[PDB]
Formats: structure tokens, C-alpha cells, sequence
């Protein structure tokens, strides 16, 4: 059937990023999906109770902290669980999440040293969704996500 996906709200142009900006991507496919009511916007950090703007944060293994040392893991873990809850309730098995984020990253994240250095890894929400069988794609993998969603359309 024409299934739904969960999408990082910033990729849809919502100004929920830590700096109050958006990461709206130019995509005819994603626009069409949204026009059909199939792209459910979700921001784990805002759902988890963090404000907008909010200080930058990085993973330090299981913890998520700001540069000043404030531990925000509780909010990151709440937002990841709420993303999973929305997927389970709506029967969603695919996610399109923002690359590099301590919540939404899927191929890379910042290394926890607050020095602008990236490493291979995933954000807290991506890790939880993948652990529960949900496939996560970044905005650099739109062709792959669009194909994965198109293969189950006639079922
Ligand atoms: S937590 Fe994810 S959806 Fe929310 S602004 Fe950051 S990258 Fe975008
Ligand atoms: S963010």
C-alpha cells in the first residue's frame, strides 16, 4: 500500500533546528509525498522537551551533552522513544532523518569533542529506530528511500 514515512521536521523547512534555522530540502518527490499526507514531520529534540533555540549538543557514547557540560540525554532519549511510538502507532517502517545530528544522524555525527570533527556513527533516534527494525535514510539517500517506499506500493 501507499505507506507513510517519518521525516525530521527541519528537512520539511520547519524552524526547529538548534539555531532556529531550517534544513528544508529541494525535492519534488518529498513535496509530492507531503502533498499526499504521507510524510509525518517529527523533531525528536522538540518532542523531548528542548527549546528552540538550544545549545549545540554532541553524543559522548550513551550520553548527550552541551559544550558547557549540561547533560541532555533525558530529553534526547524521550524524543527517540516518542519517534518510535509514532512509527509503531502509524505502521511506519521508513524514516528520512537529518544527517550529522546527535538525534537524527545516520551515517555521521560529531565526535563529542566540540571541535567540528565528524566521525562514523548515528544519532539517538536513528539508533533506536534501527534497533526496532525501521530503516533510516538521510537526505543524501533520497533515491534509495524513494525506491524502498515504491517497492511495497501495490501490495
Ligand atoms: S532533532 Fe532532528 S528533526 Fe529536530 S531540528 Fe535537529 S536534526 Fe532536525
Ligand atoms: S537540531
Amino acid at each position: 500500500m501507499k505507506e507513510k514515512i517519518i521525516v525530521s521536521a527541519c528537512l520539511l523547512g520547519q524552524p526547529v533546528r538548534y539555531d532556529g534555522q531550517s534544513k528544508g530540502i529541494v525535492s519534488n518527490w518529498l513535496d509530492a509525498l507531503g502533498a499526499e499526507g504521507r510524510a509525518l514531520a517529527f523533531c525528536p529534540e522538540v518532542a523531548g522537551g528542548l527549546p528552540t533555540p538550544r545549545p549545540p549538543a554532541e553524543r559522548q557514547g550513551e550520553h548527550v551533552v552541551t559544550e558547557s557540560g549540561l547533560d541532555v540525554t533525558a530529553e534526547f532519549d524521550r524524543g527517540a522513544e516518542l519517534a518510535l511510538g509514532l512509527c509503531l502507532a502509524q505502521g511506519i517502517r521508513f524514516a528520512l532523518l537529518k544527517e550529522g545530528s546527535p538525534s537524527c544522524g545516520s551515517g555521521r555525527i560529531y565526535n563529542g569533542r566540540f571541535e567540528g570533527v565528524s566521525m562514523a556513527g548515528e544519532g539517538k533516534t536513528t539508533a533506536l529506530l534501527r534497533r526496532h527494525g525501521i530503516q533510516v535514510f538521510s537526505e543524501d539517500q533520497l533515491p534509495e528511500l524513494a525506491l524502498a517506499l515504491s517497492l511495497v506500493a501495490t501490495a
